[PDB]
DNA sequence: CCAGACGTT
DNA sequence: GTCTGG
DNA sequence: CCAGACGTT
DNA sequence: GTCTGG
């Protein structure tokens, strides 16, 4: 999974990331850097999207269910990363797969101190292989939702997809802010999506998911990576071949065809 | 020991 | 920074 | 992820 | 084929 779409203005985004903590308050997370949230059908890697953490990753002694939002990198610039530039990385961090995380150096050492995200879209897109043509059919895959009138009321109600992510923090050697960066976590395909991929993203299913993954306070990466997995609950269309140049931005991106 | 990699679809 | 391969 | 570049005097 | 930029 390398492109989403996450196109909601940012009011909508927070109203949909209404959340109880763990005392049962109705909150909506609170923001960091919102000046970086950029809204696109069409995210790429190296762009920015929005992710839920802890509080307690922001602020000394917070309630750790307690979730801020943040736009992040998307693309996990390790914290040892010498180079100037985030884009020097020769290795893709883009995604990291569920089955080997714990081998791995650069997400083992950031998934140890808590930093587990959840990466919010729309939906995110699979390019299919189809035998014997180099043709690749896009789709769009999202939770299942509410069973230019129906276009707002739609997108009012739009459950988001929350997927595992593990995020870093890199100083810029040449200085400037902290780099929070991300990648989302892969699974094998459901049974749903396998003619489409053979990968899917770990999905986080409703709020004990999210919560869990979130709260790296009360529960451990042992606990956390038991939440990694796939899911059957999950439906998608085919779209057009817009969203193919991630420079598309348009509701067209995700249009049915 | 040091050198060199650090990752995925 | 930390781990693997030599 | 796909699109598009891939180089020097 | 392989890497960078989006």
């Amino acid at each position: 999974c390398g492109r989403t779409s996450c196109h909601l203005p940012r009011d909508v985004l927070t109203r949909a990331c209404a959340y109880q903590d763990r005392r049962g308050q109705q909150r909506l997370p609170e923001w960091r850097d919102p000046d970086k949230y950029c809204p696109s059908y069409n995210k790429s890697p190296q762009s920015n999207s929005p992710v839920l953490l802890s509080r307690l990753h922001f602020e000394k002694d917070a309630d750790s269910s307690e979730r801020i939002i943040a736009p992040m990198r998307w693309g996990l610039v390790p914290s040892w990363f010498k180079e100037s530039d985030p884009s020097k990385l020769q290795f893709n961090t883009t995604n990291c797969r569920s089955d080997t995380v714990m081998e791995k150096r650069s997400f083992k050492v950031p998934l140890g101190k808590g930093r587990r995200c959840v990466v919010l879209a729309d939906g995110f897109y699979e390019w299919q292989r189809c035998q014997g043509t180099n043709q690749r059919q896009p789709y769009f895959i999202y939770f299942p939702q509410i069973k230019p009138e129906n276009w707002e009321k739609v997108w009012d109600n739009w459950r988001l997809l929350t997927m595992a992510g593990i995020f870093d923090c890199w100083e810029p050697p040449e200085g400037g802010d902290v780099l929070y960066s991300y990648t989302i976590i892969t699974v094998d395909s459901c049974k749903g999506l396998s003619d489409i991929h053979h990968r899917m993203p770990a999905i986080l299913d409703g709020e004990e998911a999210v919560s869990k993954w979130l709260d790296f306070g009360e529960v451990s990466t042992q606990e956390a990576l038991k939440l990694i997995h796939p899911t059957e609950n999950i439906t998608f269309h085919a779209v057009s071949s817009v969203v193919n140049n991630s420079r598309n931005n348009t509701p067209e991106c995700l249009a049915p065809v």
